[PDB]
């Protein structure tokens, strides 16, 4: 219905977003159309307080901000790093450039954890030389090369080892296997993970402080995380009984969900965490080991909901799909260059007109970008009012995770601007790219 | 076999690529490993003469360079625009920034054709002010807005109209329908396209010179293009009989294929063009209309084969699934999204030596922290490929760099060209400072 389209699902949209009585959407009191006019479109708008409130939710649920690592892969800038730093969270990075951005912002290295399946010697030296607190080891070669690097610096590097527990956790199910056919870490089932823990134990310049797993995506309950934790704690028990070694930490990774569409439920992090951490304590007590400090690495569930992408609506057309059915195509000014996720993953977003209330009869609609490719589709098939037209401002919710980070210059499109909002004012976070930026590489 | 892996399939690889006796692959005389050492990895290497020779192939087949439009969307830099200019080709752009690149390179605007499904007023004004030769109209709104813009400038803008003929041409089939459920252009089956042609003709500041269609991807024969052309020429006949209007040009778009893997055959442009062009002339005679000048818009088939992407091999690991051997390289889905996005299959080779190991099921992955960052999904390659080897993927000259991202803050790779035993930097590698500059 037209009424349903003119709603604003509060569990999807940023926490400080409101539908005003004239149809305008504000975020932190700032009207979205005014941002679109000031900064241009497409535009990412970041509800700063939303982001910080997620940090806090997580910190309370997991027994302190230092147990929560923000997964920078979702979205990292100097501003984001500072927000994380101020909130007391740890920061996970996965490349030399994510480390660069974090160090540029003055994020303390002792609070950084480093990931990556193919860390080279330059990265590893940078990590050791800047005193990064943890490195998560992904392979035997890395374990040997980091031990080398660390010896060269006269340092002992605290490490976790990434293990594959054979659990893939999703929204409605988890999938359990003995073996995981993917590039990361060491197999639990085969003995490889234990052999890596022995290698880290034998190493003169590494200090093993726990194991890590990352098993989830769009997860809203603890059942898969629990089974992963039980499987990995089985290895803790073998490490204790066979090596005499106690591990103080257990990093159970990320994958906490957010609601992308109105029909989905938001995450109840308090409930999930309570379930998970109660289970981990019970499991530890059963095996006769110290209950480890549980670390988590949410990306999506810290950054996603805060951010929306505003577009200007452009061309509209009715397209007959057969003799009897019509699909209404609405073009927006960006496309798969600022949100590749519909095309790549089949991701479904919530779209709203943020500049007015719509009044037209609802009709089957497809929202497309401005790229010269037929798969540049943002919203594949929804029923939206037929009056959405050129000059309307149309926004997609929950674009603060992965969307900007995966942005391209396809068709020489420029990366959009990113602005934060708080207390009725806006601040530029990242400037829009220009033609000159594109040409600068020549 | 090991012997098969140590080959270099000439019909996939750039035309001036050669496997030397020590296993090292050179392109235009320049050893790929030297380039990797000099410019770092990942590295795009463009065989300049390959690119030019494709242009020349296309120009001969379609009756002169001016009838062949390079589809900039495949890859555009000022250097590429200069090559196209020099080869006598037309240039197709699809955004104000593709226009900007072309104009910064001094590419003649009269030789530019502008595409896009959602052209804004600023782009349209730029096209008209700079004197771009053709605009391809995509919607009723664009037709009315361009006529207004062109009036504002005191110019008459030559246009084509994009039509949907209900044909999708692929490698092993074509698909025919009465309607195409996509965003571009005007339907032929409803009469919408006819009404657009009438409106453009009637417009005081638009000059209708033809219709356009783009129907293909990875096409190696003319059968789909022919039926598209017949369906569009039927509309030409209706325009002649119902409006009295003759159309001198017919733009049949792109979609010409390249061979990505060894098993695939290369495109025979001369044969496909001869088949299509002969058929167009025959259809025009049968309908009693002027045979139009046929325009084509290859992207992939001009730029793709010229270019390889060189990686440095890093981490190797055996993973029990039977065992799959995982080889990591230093780039990934940030420099080639096509395997993840489309399922695209590439040819990988070690370019720094001959391999000697027994062949095993292998997967080549990138360095990003996502399990889907896979570049080669399932191939049987020698088990001795190892850290420090240079491993290249062929035919990366179309779409790969244009679709590149800074995921995990990875920097865009450098692009170098090679010719006559020398290398020239085309695009420098991005740096951390480039990323930080937006702050
Ligand atoms: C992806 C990832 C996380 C977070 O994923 P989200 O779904 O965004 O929470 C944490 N740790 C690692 C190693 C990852 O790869
Ligand atoms: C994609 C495209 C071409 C060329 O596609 P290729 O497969 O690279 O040849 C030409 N014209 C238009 C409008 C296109 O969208
Ligand atoms: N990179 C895509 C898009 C180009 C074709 C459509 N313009 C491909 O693999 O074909
Ligand atoms: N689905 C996310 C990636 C999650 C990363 C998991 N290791 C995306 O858009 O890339």
């Amino acid at each position: 219905t037209v009424e349903n389209f003119n709603e604003l699902p509060a569990h999807v949209w940023p926490r400080n977003a409101v539908r005003q009585e004239d149809g305008v959407v504000t975020v932190a009191g700032v009207p979205l159309p005014d941002l679109a006019e000031e900064y241009g479109t497409p535009l990412f708008v970041v509800d700063e307080d939303d982001f910080r409130s997620r940090c806090r939710d997580m910190a309370t649920a997991f027994g302190g901000p230092g147990n929560v690592h923000y997964a920078s892969k979702a979205f990292l800038t100097k501003t984001i790093a500072r927000w994380v730093d101020e909130e007391g969270l740890a920061l996970d990075i996965a490349s030399i450039n994510e480390l660069g951005i974090a160090l540029a912002a003055g994020f303390p290295a002792s609070r950084i954890t480093a990931h990556g399946n193919n860390k080279g010697v330059e990265f590893l030296r940078a990590l050791v030389q800047n005193g990064v607190g943890h490195v998560v080891l992904d392979s035997a070669q890395e374990l040997e090369l980091l031990d080398y690097v660390a010896a060269g610096e006269g340092k002992i590097q605290d490490v976790l080892i990434r293990v594959k527990p054979g659990i893939e956790a999703h929204t409605h199910e988890f999938i359990a296997t003995s073996h995981e056919d993917q590039k990361f870490g060491f197999s639990l089932a085969s003995g490889s993970a234990f052999e890596a823990a022995k290698a880290a134990n034998n190493a003169e310049n590494l200090n093993l402080v726990g194991l890590h797993c990352h098993v989830g995506s769009q997860v809203f309950d603890a059942e898969g995380f629990k089974l992963a934790a039980e499987r990995v704690l089985g290895l803790y028990s073998q490490i204790h009984s066979e090596l005499g070694v106690a591990l103080p930490e257990l990093d159970l990774g990320g994958g906490y969900g957010i609601a992308y569409t109105a029909a989905e439920e938001p995450l109840n992090v308090a409930e999930v965490a309570s379930d998970l951490l109660t289970a981990v304590g019970k499991m530890a007590a059963e095996l006769g080991i110290d209950a480890p400090t549980v670390l988590v690495e949410p990306g999506r569930a810290i950054a996603g909901p805060s951010t929306v992408t505003i577009y200007e609506v452009g061309t509209t057309k009715d397209v007959h799909v057969d003799d009897d059915k019509t699909r209404r195509y609405i073009a927006v000014d960006g496309g798969m260059s600022d949100n590749i996720r519909p095309a790549l993953y089949g991701s479904e977003y919530d779209a709203r007109v943020v500049s007015r209330f719509a009044e037209g009869d609802p009709v089957s609609t497809r929202i497309v970008g401005s790229h010269c490719e037929s798969g540049d589709i943002l919203i594949n098939d929804e029923i939206y009012p037929s009056d959405i037209t050129s000059g309307d401002f149309l926004a997609l919710a929950a674009t603060g995770a992965y969307c900007y980070a995966m942005s391209s210059r396809y068709n020489a499109f420029t990366r959009p601007a990113v602005v934060s909002v708080r207390a009725g004012s806006s601040r530029l976070m990242l400037r829009r790219e220009t033609l000159d930026d594109i040409l600068s590489l020549e």
